[PDB]
C-alpha cells in the first residue's frame, strides 16, 4: 500500500491523469476499480471526471448494449446527504444523456485498507 | 426447543411477532440487534413496526438521559432512495413525536457475510 499516492502503478497513474485534480478520487476509485473488474469483471469501467459536478466517478457498461452503472467512491468517513446525490443523479443522467428515467447508483464504501461495501441507493 | 416453531432463536422470534409480515426485516434486524447489544452496546433496543410506512425499525435509547437513536436494517443489497429517507425521517419523527425537528438516522448496512457497517445519514 505504499504507492497508492505516487502515481506508480499503471491503472493508478491512468486514473490521476484526469483532468480535475483529487488525491482522493483517485485513491478510492483505484481500490473500487480493482474490486470491479478483479471480482464481478464487466464488460467495461471507464473513469469519468465531471469537473463542473466536480466528481469523478465509475460509468460502464454491465453487459455491453446495456449500461446502468455508476459506480462512485466514497470513503467511511462520508456522511451521507441527501444534496449531494441528487447532485450525483443530475451527473449521471447527464452523462448518459436518456430522457429523466428513473435511476440510481452504487455507492462504493470504502475503508481505507481494503474493505468496500457496495451500498445501492437509488432515486 | 420452545421457540423453533417458526424460527429457533427466542429473540429472533420475538421479533417476528411484529404485526408487519416481513421475513427479511425480521432477519436483517436481528443480525443488527446483536451487533447493537453485544457489540456496540445500547441500554435500550426496541422494535417497532410501523405497518403504515411498511418499515421495521430499532429504536431505542442508546444511552438513556437521551432520546436519539434509530438504526434501521438495510442489506448490502437493497436499494437505499432518498425518496424512502425522507419517509424514515417522517417514521422517526412521528415516533419521537416531533414534526420538525431535522433528525438523523443510521443505516444498518449488512453484508451476505453478515458483516454490519452503520453508515450515519443525515437530513
Amino acid at each position: 500500500s505504499e504507492d497508492a499516492w505516487m502515481g506508480t502503478h499503471p491503472k493508478y497513474l491512468e486514473m490521476m491523469e484526469l483532468d480535475i485534480g483529487d488525491a482522493t478520487q483517485v485513491y478510492v476509485a483505484f481500490l473500487v476499480y480493482l474490486d470491479l473488474m478483479e471480482s464481478k469483471s464487466w464488460h467495461e469501467v471507464n473513469c469519468v471526471g465531471l469537473p463542473e459536478l466536480q466528481l469523478i466517478c465509475l460509468v460502464g457498461t454491465e453487459i455491453e448494449g446495456e449500461g446502468l452503472q455508476t459506480v462512485v467512491p466514497t470513503p467511511i468517513t462520508a456522511s451521507l446527504s441527501h444534496n449531494r446525490i441528487r447532485e450525483i443523479l443530475k451527473a449521471s443522467r447527464k452523462l448518459q444523456g436518456d430522457p429523466d428515467l428513473p435511476m440510481s447508483f452504487t455507492l462504493a464504501i470504502v475503508e481505507s485498507d481494503s474493505t468496500i461495501v457496495y451500498y445501492k441507493l437509488t432515486d
